[PDB]
RNA sequence: CGCCACUUCAUGGAAAUAAAUCACUCACGAAU
C-alpha cells in the first residue's frame, strides 16, 4: 500500500540554504549572500526525486542528451513529470510520482541517549502575552488598510502594556519540557561564519560579477538534525546514502527509518506540536500562502505574522539539467512559521477551510497549523 | 802622618666614574 519513513538529515559540513537576492542574481548581483535557515519543500522534494532516480540509475549525464520512451515512462511512474510547481496549489493531487506527502521540515535534537528525540519549533509570537480582545460595541478600532478590526489589547502575562523594546519572541526557538516551555535562542542552534571567495586568474570582469564574493555559510549544533516524514508509492524504496541539500554543494546524511504502517504522518506533526496550542489562535507551523490576505484579515483582526520569500526551480524530465534553471517567474510571499492568526467568534472553521483549500501546499508541508 | 771601610735597594692610596640605552618616517598601498 503506501509506506511511510522518517528521514533525519545530518550536517557533513557548513551548510548554504541561500536565495532571493542571491549571487549571480544581476542587477547589482550583490555578493554578499546570506543562508536562510532551511531549504524550502521543493528543495526536499528534489532531493527525494533525485535519489530515487539514483537508486534506479536513472540520472542524466554528459552533455544535453535525450530519452527513451520506456525509461521516460518509468520516470512518470516514479517521481512525475514536473517538479513542484507553485501553479498546482490547488490541485488535489501531488502530481509526483511515489511521493505522496512529506511533513514540514522539523529541528530534531538528539541527545545522547535511547531517548526520544526533542522537537523544536518557532516560538509563537505571542508566547508570554494575552490577547483580551474586548469588543462589545464600539470602544476602541483600527482599520487595516480600510477594513474593520477589533483592538488588540496586549498585556505580559506574568498591568503594563505591550512594550516593543521586550519584544524578542522572534529569536527563540521552543520545545516541551515537563510542564515549562523550553526557549531556546536561535544563536545556539546555528552559527554562521562570513567566507571570502575569489578566482585566482584575473579576466576582464566587472564587480559583483568577476571575483571577490562573500558567503554565509550555516552550521547545526552538535546534537540537532533535520528531519521530515515522506509517504512513498509503497512499490519504490529509499536507502540511506549521502545527499547534496542546498547551495554550495552541502552535503548531509541521510539516516531512513521506517515507521510502523497506518500512521498519517500529519497527525503526528501535530502531535508533536500539540504543546503549544492556544484556543484562540491559529498557530502557523509552516509557511502558509492563502491567495489573499484582504481576505483573510477579513475573517481574522490580529495577523501577528510575519513574511518570508518562497521561489522555486521549475525542470521537467527534459531539460537541461547543466545551465542556468529556470525560476518560477512570480514570487510568492509566505506566512512565515510562528505567526498568529486571531480570528473573531467562530469563524474558526471557514478561515481553517481557506488554509486547507490548497491541498497540494498541504501535502508539500506548507500549510500545517495547530 | 801611616793605614783602613761597612750599611741600606718600595711601601701606602687611587684600580674606573658619569651622559646618552635607540630616535624619526612608513603601521599597509593598488588592482581586484
Amino acid at each position: 500500500m503506501n509506506r511511510h519513513y522518517l528521514i533525519t538529515l545530518t550536517p557533513m559540513d557548513w551548510f548554504f540554504f541561500g536565495g532571493e537576492r542571491t549571487l549571480d542574481d544581476g542587477k547589482s548581483a550583490d555578493y554578499i549572500s546570506h543562508s536562510n535557515k532551511f531549504p524550502q519543500q521543493s528543495a526536499l522534494l528534489g532531493m527525494i526525486r533525485y535519489q530515487l532516480l539514483k537508486q534506479h540509475n536513472l540520472l542524466s549525464q554528459f552533455p544535453y542528451t535525450e530519452n527513451k520512451p520506456t525509461e521516460k515512462e518509468i520516470m512518470k511512474t516514479l517521481i512525475g513529470e514536473q517538479s513542484f510547481r507553485m501553479t498546482e496549489r490547488k490541485a488535489k493531487s501531488l502530481g509526483l510520482g511515489v511521493i505522496k506527502q512529506i511533513s514540514p521540515l522539523m529541528l530534531i535534537e538528539c541527545k545522547d541517549d535511547t531517548s526520544s528525540r526533542s522537537i523544536y519549533f518557532p516560538l509563537p509570537l505571542d508566547d508570554g502575552y494575552k490577547v483580551s480582545f474586548n469588543e462589545t460595541s464600539n470602544e476602541d478600532k483600527v482599520f487595516y488598510n480600510g477594513i474593520e478590526c477589533p483592538i488588540p489589547n496586549v498585556y505580559p502575562a506574568s498591568r503594563k502594556f505591550f512594550d516593543h523594546k521586550t519584544y524578542n519572541n522572534y529569536l527563540f526557538w521552543c520545545t516541551q519540557g515537563n510542564n515549562q516551555i523550553k526557549k531556546l535562542l536561535s544563536d545556539e542552534i546555528w552559527i554562521s561564519k562570513m567566507q571570502i571567495g575569489i578566482t585566482k586568474h584575473v579576466e576582464e570582469g566587472e564587480d559583483n560579477d568577476k571575483s571577490f564574493y562573500k558567503q554565509e555559510f550555516l552550521q547545526l549544533k552538535k546534537s540537532f538534525i533535520y528531519a521530515f516524514y515522506i509517504t512513498l508509492s509503497g512499490e519504490s524504496e529509499l536507502s540511506s546514502d549521502i545527499i547534496q541539500l542546498g547551495g554550495q554543494r552541502s552535503v548531509f546524511r541521510m539516516e531512513v527509518e521506517s515507521i510502523e504502517e497506518n500512521s498519517d504522518i500529519q497527525e503526528k506533526y501535530q502531535t508533536a506540536a500539540q504543546f503549544l496550542t492556544q484556543s484562540d489562535r491559529l498557530l502557523i507551523l509552516s509557511p502558509t500562502y492563502v491567495d489573499n490576505l484582504k481576505e483573510l484579515s477579513a475573517l481574522c483582526n490580529f495577523m501577528w505574522s510575519d513574511s518570508i520569500v518562497f521561489r522555486n526551480i521549475q525542470t521537467t524530465n527534459a531539460s537541461n539539467f547543466y545551465g542556468k534553471p529556470i525560476k518560477s517567474s512570480s514570487k510568492y510571499h509566505f506566512l512565515k512559521p510562528g505567526s498568529v492568526l486571531y480570528f473573531k467568534q467562530g469563524k474558526r472553521k471557514e478561515v481553517e477551510k481557506l488554509l486547507m483549500d490548497y491541498t497540494y501546499l498541504r501535502l508539500s508541508g506548507y500549510n500545517i497549523y495547530i
